[PDB]
DNA sequence: CATTAGA
DNA sequence: TCTAATGA
């Protein structure tokens, strides 16, 4: 945990360089396990010797090892860490709608610069054009100042659409933060669900409510269940205008709800802390569901779930309060 | 690990 | 159709 992190810290930085700047997905892949199970254990590594021991640790990494524990750096990271075109992938790849993929691609062509971006901003597509667009405010995070009333927005209309529909602002935000990224918002409502084949507009519905009344500025994607947007507050009397936020709408069946709402909101810590869990308790959780388990190994049969207490009375815990979903 | 775009 | 990207 601290005691090893550099070991980690820098097979972090050699394993990301692979997959983006290179495409060697093993090598890249080779450096995380590597990275993981020196994580764990339990003793300062002295030597790569020491290390090499593990599972995971080659011939390789151990080489690297030394020179970490030797000299505190790295030839390899000295020079990738300088590189201008691993540089220039690092960067582009900030833009939401970049992936490796592309800024390989563009770097290639002889754009690094985010202003090379303009220029070019024929050679983006629309997810990309926004990404640039919304570079500054994508990067910032939100203040639950906001959050609260964003979130004020979004239930006023979902509800004035039709009263039936259940949103659910899941999150950091929903787990108390002082900031967020961006709004995630869960969706379903009762004619939606497991079965039910579907209704789409449904989810169009209050899309269009939303752009409606411009909560809505523009659309990352959208499809029958999954809405990626961009939101913004209305810049009020003027000298202040809002950033440009990230936000997703989904949704969901009505009977799949709470399993949905209770992944979201996380934390990472807590899910897999109350997954472990549900598994002494005889049981299995998982975004959508939770079913008991059998003993010829496993088995399946889908428990239905009024809401966050019934998963885990179920697993009979004690109900945990969003803000301590912490882990 | 799943959904959407795109070419 | 595949392949990319976003989603902690
Ligand atoms: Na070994
Ligand atoms: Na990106
Ligand atoms: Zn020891
Ligand atoms: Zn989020």
């Amino acid at each position: 945990e601290t005691l090893n992190g550099g070991i980690t810290d820098m097979l972090t930085e050699l394993a990301n360089f692979e997959k983006n700047v290179s495409q060697a997905i093993h090598k890249y892949n080779a450096y995380r396990k590597a990275a993981s199970v020196i994580a764990k254990y339990p003793h300062k590594i002295k030597s790569g010797a020491e290390a090499k021991k593990l599972p995971g640790v080659g011939t390789k990494i151990a080489e690297k090892i030394d020179e970490f524990l030797a000299t505190g750096k790295l030839r390899k990271l000295e020079k990738i860490r300088q590189d201008d075109t691993s540089s220039s992938i690092n960067f582009l790849t900030r833009v939401s709608g970049i992936g490796p993929s592309a800024a390989r691609k563009f770097v290639d062509e002889g754009i690094k610069t985010l202003e090379d971006l303009r220029k070019n901003e024929d050679k983006l597509n629309h997810h990309q054009r926004i990404g640039l667009k919304y570079f500054g405010d994508f990067e910032k995070r939100i203040p639950r100042e906001e959050m609260l009333q964003m979130q004020d927005i979004v239930l006023n209309e979902v509800k004035k659409v039709d009263s039936e529909y259940i949103a659910t602002v899941c999150g950091s935000f929903r787990r108390g933060a002082e900031s967020s990224g961006d709004m995630d918002v869960l969706l379903t409502h009762p004619s939606f669900t497991s079965e039910s084949t579907k209704q789409p507009k449904l989810l169009h519905q209050v899309v269009e409510q939303l752009q409606k009344v411009h909560f809505i500025t523009d659309t990352l994607s959208k499809g029958e269940t999954k809405f990626m947007g961009v939101c913004q507050l209305p810049s009020k009397n003027d000298e202040k205008e809002y950033p440009h936020r990230r936000i997703d709408i989904r949704l969901i069946p009505k009977d799949q709800y709470y399993c949905g709402v209770l992944y979201f909101t996380g934390s990472d810590i807590f899910n897999k802390n109350m997954r472990a869990h549900a598994l002494e308790k005889g049981f299995t959780i998982n975004e959508y569901t939770i079913r008991p388990l059998g003993v010829t190994g496993v088995a399946g049969e889908p428990l239905p779930v009024d809401s966050e207490k019934d998963i885990f009375d179920y697993i009979q815990w004690k109900y945990r309060e969003p803000k301590d979903r912490s882990e």
